[PDB]
């Protein structure tokens, strides 16, 4: 009905499956599988190029199931769905892979191996309008492709919302990229996809849902038994590592690949996410890109999407609350707190630095008769002090407002992070402050804090924080040092 | 009790042994002898194929001994150990090839040769977490292989570890790959020619130990005063040569034969390593995949694995904590460098590139008034200014931070090692970065330094070098080139 060929790179390699004697056999004699595909809408799960191969994410885990298996691929696009399914249960194909669906098919002529492709929905919306809120009680335009997701779920968090359902994907994310709708929600596989190829400049996600999750899956008839078992023996090799490589060659942003499947819990763990699935979290100080928090007092920056990770890799929901309480997103390690909280491992390393005032006259190095500010929560006021008997230390309650004084001339200097003063200088003070590393310093490690009898939590957090890729980490903190902003806080500010 | 035949690939062929005309008239006039061996759980030391003929690599050290002495040789497996051991009394056999033994047996009839196969302890752990520290507070799941290593020697290094020990060591390297378990630990030559067969693409080894050391022995009854010193002749003529062609066979990584008998080093080297224990490194910045320093602050990377396998060849002890230093872990030769350090003979080569950005007009060559970065440790400066006098070239002191500045179009280009730059791009910059070579430079000479006043270390690191096959070194730089961190710090990666 169709011919045609796999174009892909090699570049992701799996371990040998471990095959029953039958099952090597059933292979051997099966020689070559015809497996009915289709062109996607968007060109991220399947298009074909000039030699009219096919290509795209499918067409890599085809690739990957060609070599697991050891056997001959014949790749056919039938007219329709309808007749792909006829062509299945006539014996003309002995697969077919599936668009993307909500869930599998029940009727039991048809077998489905579990999922192959798994992907989550995503909140889309201006570059310019991402640190507004992401729920509202008031009226909104929400743009949606087709049906998916379904209305109730779009009016948990809009519940004055205007649907407008588009016949394609283009459509609408262009209409939020032009200033019709205020945001779009769907498919991330395929949003996270094209935004890179066509709305880089002026769209970019803002928040992943749990559910509902849309998936793929291969389909064989009820008869066909060895083929299934041997087809789901496959797919069960493909690991968070395995899924996020074939991924990372087609997905900029928005690779979730790496939390497709499940993190090893304990039987005792996942008891203890069952009877708590909503969490509070303590709100931090002022400190981007780590920290922040919109109108709605809900955590974003860097933490705040990582909270969001962790969401869709444990199931556990986090609420806002002020300073009961059971994490704190973003917390510098240290001995004397430690016996006030208990700390995750730390996932993100960064230096100690002095921020001055750049002018002509400007030397990296502090001087007999300065003043210096330093937060109080860093405990290196102590060492500074040795460091520095010259100097006059000044502890501060609101590290970020302390810019501001620097900037005017009564600090002559302040101690932050590498990172945290980068923000601040270069969304606030551009080309006013400069800041260089502390000398004889150790680094600074954040992660999250909880309540101190809480093992269970912490022992999930460190698995969550593990399985996230170092490269995730850096392409959001890239994100929120660059993210603009809505409003301004006077206290943060300008406190005292 | 059972009776074979032997079956290998004579690809070793060994040097003839100097035998006394006593002992040829005994080889002669004793024309076969009973062997009792037995098989190993796992393929690697002893199986058998269509012929019932004994293979592995315990057969091709037997092959070897058939032709050394000239002699007959009749294998035979006996129920379990002690009924082989049984047969040795009686003289019903004249050797007994041993398991696998940290200590041959106690008793006093019993003569062992020289240890025939030598192997030593493995950690092991998933690809994607190799970054995280060889060492522990924290608690951590251990998986082994029945008692081996003992307890003491993993809490050593893990004094918080729940070790599961497992009868199988298939479903204990299964464990750690699946997730249940966070590292393994056990006999090297079994475990990597596992993990070369299985585990190829998601278990490494990340560290080796010294000791305790597992063997096998020729074991005889002490009555046979020929017949040992015989089979002593014949493991004596096992050098390190002969036995890394033997595993060579049946372990495609982790071939650690190169080290199981004694460098050539005089009385004054092996003086020196043991009164000049707990040697100091000094970290390097961070330059992957050579060196980079994990949670603990010990020396990673190749070098960082190289010191380790130099520990097992010599003895050279060296402090897991970084810095009054010994070593530089890694350095790029420079003759006007030589005035400060001593250098070890060089073992990796490498060129210089360009590293640019990945755009559709790329082309290949630099252009005046673009602003390109080199390590100011790097002594090209001098030439790359006559060369290129119409560009503008910055010297930085955080090469991997200039990368990010490629990205942002901040810098035209950057001046970098090729496998350095390999490295930047695979894990944080793919498709956004790519180099080509400089033309007219001459390749950077990599290996250890050394302190002017150290001609000892230098010429045991010079011995030692020289002795690892450089299979091994392009073994160890695959693994690296591969391997992401854990974590991020954002003075590695984030620019200015």
């Amino acid at each position: 009905i169709e011919y045609r060929g796999i174009s892909s790179n090699n570049r992701v390699t799996l371990d040998p499956l471990r095959l029953s004697n039958k099952e090597l056999r059933w292979l051997a004699s099966k020689k070559n599988l015809v497996i009915a595909v289709h062109k996607s809408q968007t060109a991220t799960l399947l298009h074909t190029d000039s030699q009219q191969r096919v290509r795209g994410i499918n067409a890599d885990y085809l690739n990957l199931l060609k070599r697991a298996l050891n056997i001959k691929l014949t790749l056919r696009e039938y007219a329709d769905h309808q007749k792909a399914m006829d062509a299945l249960a006539e014996g003309e194909v002995d697969i077919v892979l599936s668009h993307l669906v909500t869930s599998p098919p029940l009727n039991n002529d048809i077998a489905a191996t579990k999922p192959l492709i798994i992907t989550f929905p995503a909140l889309v919306t201006t570059l310019h309008d991402s640190m507004r809120p992401l729920t509202s009680p008031k009226p909104v335009n929400i743009a949606r492709v087709a049906n998916y997701p379904p209305d109730e779920v779009i009016h948990q968090s809009f519940p004055k919302a205007t649907i407008i359902s588009f016949t394609n994907l283009y459509q609408a994310l262009a209409s939020v990229s032009a200033g019709h709708n205020d945001y779009f929600i769907g498919s991330n596989i395929i949003t996270s996809s094209m935004i890179s190829r066509y709305f880089t400049h002026s769209l970019n996600v803002v928040k992943y849902y749990n559910s509902p999750r849309q998936y793929n899956f291969f389909l064989t008839r009820k008869e066909s038994v060895i083929l299934n078992e041997v087809l789901n023996r496959f797919v069960d090799a493909l690991t968070n590592e395995v899924r996020y490589e074939v991924s990372q060659n087609w997905l900029d942003t928005g690779n979730l690949a790496f939390l497709n499947k499940p993190l090893e819990l304990t039987e005792h763990e996942k008891q203890w996410i069952k009877q708590h699935p909503n969490l509070k979290v303590l709100e931090n100080p002022y400190s981007p890109p780590y920290s922040m928090t919109d109108e709605n007092g809900s955590v974003r920056g860097v933490m705040g999407d990582i909270l969001n990770i962790i969401t869709l890799q444990t199931g556990l929901n986090f609420s806002p609350i002020t300073v009961g309480w059971d994490i704190i997103p973003g917390a510098i390690y240290s001995e004397d707190r430690e016996n006030n909280v208990l700390f995750a491992e730390a996932f993100i390393t960064t230096p100690y630095v002095f921020v001055m005032q750049k002018a002509p006259d400007s030397e990296q190095t502090l001087k007999k008769g300065m003043k210096v500010a330093i937060p109080y929560y860093y405990e290196l006021h102590s060492q500074l002090k040795e460091m520095y008997p010259e100097v006059e230390w000044i502890q501060v309650d609101n590290a970020s407002a302390a810019f501001h004084k620097v900037k005017e001339g009564e600090l002559d200097a302040l101690v932050a992070t590498q990172l945290n003063s980068r923000y601040m200088i270069d969304h606030y003070y551009p080309n006013e402050l400069y800041h260089f590393l502390i000398p004889g310093v150790p680094n600074a490690s954040l992660s999250f804090a909880f309540p101190r009898g809480e093992p269970e939590l912490k022992d999930i957090i460190n698995k969550a924080l593990n399985a996230i890729p170092p490269s995730e980490v850096l392409r959001l903190t890239e994100k929120w040092i660059k993210m603009p902003n809505v409003t301004i806080d006077t206290w943060d500010l300008y406190s005292e």
